[PDB]
């Protein structure tokens, strides 16, 4: 049978679960136990990680504007999101999403992993740019397993000391 | 880097390319040689085959309306693409889409099949509902491998004799 319900209106339902989109991530989750992991992220979120996930993310900013801050090459750079726009994002490829506007949201599409395919989250030097920290997790909730994780980095003047130049990450403040 | 390119906006993504929605099918693919596969369907198409899709497909229709003639248990069903629902359908649901209007897109997006997962196209009986005729295929094109397929069903009677009551099935009229 129809497993994951019957088709419904998609605008009724973010305007239903607006109050839902809360801060750090502002995810949430259209159906679960599904392969493809549906979910509407709102805005304003705290994001200073960068995520390594290994399969690809697809983006629809159906309301307001945001931008993925990236590393391309090893450069710092940034895609816009402007409301209507898609993107399709590589594997792999290092992304910190902002999302500054009350009333945003974004359509984002990601399959289930394989045991054994682990994402990352990276946090990288202010002043040097290097390296300060990677978390590799088998994830099990985009939701509900990445606001803890980014808890003990900040808590946590070890983790967020640069190897390089020993700059102390600015943490939950950066 | 960005191998799948920047984001871009979407309504007009639509509009420029919607001279390309054609029939059977209606089908266009956004970006080639991704995992994930990104469409948009349009309207008017022409489908009297139920897909037995291994995987997922999330639907959202965005400009028009269309439905999807099921089979739920052995039953015929309609689940209805109003303007603006999303719709995820379990794997090996039999399904066949009906996208009647003019100027119709819906965003429909599934995954690359695993080497030995095979899709299955299927017509059934309109006088007894039995199972008329199945091919299966390791796919290769969503766009480009339906209207071939199709077309050697049509072109013969054989294919098209019920089994079981021997009513030969309407084809490229259905
Ligand atoms: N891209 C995201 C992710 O992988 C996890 C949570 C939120 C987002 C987002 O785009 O905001
Ligand atoms: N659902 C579809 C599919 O699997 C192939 C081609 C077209 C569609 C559609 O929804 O029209
Ligand atoms: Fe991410
Ligand atoms: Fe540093
Ligand atoms: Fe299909
Ligand atoms: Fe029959």
């Amino acid at each position: 049978m129809l497993t994951y319900g019957a088709p419904f209106n998609f605008p009724r339902w973010i305007d239903e679960h607006a109050h839902l989109l809360k801060p750090p991530v502002g995810n949430r989750q259209v159906w679960q136990d599904s392969d493809f992991i549906v979910t509407v992220v709102g805005g304003p979120n705290h994001r200073t990680d960068y995520h390594d996930d290994p399969l690809e993310e697809f983006f629809y900013q159906l309301r307001g504007n945001a931008y993925l801050n990236l590393w391309v090459d090893g450069r710092r750079e940034r895609a816009d999101l402007k409301e209507g726009d898609i993107f399709l994002l590589p594997p792999h490829v290092r992304h910190s999403p902002q999302r500054p506007e009350a009333g945003s949201a974004c359509l984002v599409i990601a399959r289930q992993r394989p045991a054994g395919m682990l994402d990352g989250f990276e946090w990288y030097c202010d002043a040097c740019g290097h390296l300060v920290h990677r978390v590799e997790v088998q994830l099990k909730s985009i939701v509900t397993d990445l606001p803890p994780l980014f808890e003990s980095f900040y808590a946590s003047e070890d983790k967020r000391r640069c190897p390089h130049c020993g700059q102390v990450h600015p943490g939950r403040a950066a």
